[PDB]
């Protein structure tokens, strides 16, 4: 890293709020990246650690960092169903229409895992309802293909 870089990735992933605060105060690189291209923000967002996601943003974390597969923190929070985190990312500049390597946007991932509120929030924040992935699928297609018809109804 960082030495501290690496430690901050681990703390953010683990959700150790005090550890994250102490590591940052001692100079830890808020945008440290591991071998998957994850940043502390990716890990904290994926694992549902809200307070960490917040303090990382307030201290310079790149809200749109892309990992090796083209996935951003917003993609992870939408896929894993962390609604409040999705809202915080969006409030801090997250690109609502980020495209990963497979051409999946946050809307596509939320649709795939049946996270209805997230889909609504993303659409309220400018998600392209007609976006298609590398398979020609829209969020709507994905919602019915995965048995999520209640989501299909709002994408429709």
């Amino acid at each position: 890293g960082s030495d501290l870089g690496k430690k901050l990735l681990e703390a953010a992933r683990a959700g150790q709020d005090d550890e994250v605060r102490i590591l940052m105060a001692n100079g830890a690189d808020v945008n440290a990246t591991d071998n998957d291209g994850y940043t502390p923000l990716h890990l904290a967002a994926s694992n549902g650690h809200l307070e960490i996601v917040e303090v990382l943003l307030k201290n310079g974390a790149d809200v749109n960092a892309s990992d090796l597969t083209g996935i951003t923190p917003l993609h992870l929070a939408a896929a894993t169903g962390h609604l409040e985190i999705v809202e915080v990312l969006l409030k801090h500049g997250a690109d609502v229409n980020a495209y990963d390597n497979d051409g999946h946007t946050p809307l596509h991932l939320a649709a795939k895992y049946g996270h209805l509120e997230i889909v609504e929030v993303l659409l309220k924040h400018g998600a392209d309802v007609n976006a298609q992935d590398k398979f020609g699928k829209t969020a709507f297609d994905i919602s019915i293909d995965n048995g999520n018809e209640d989501l299909a109804e709002i994408l429709q």
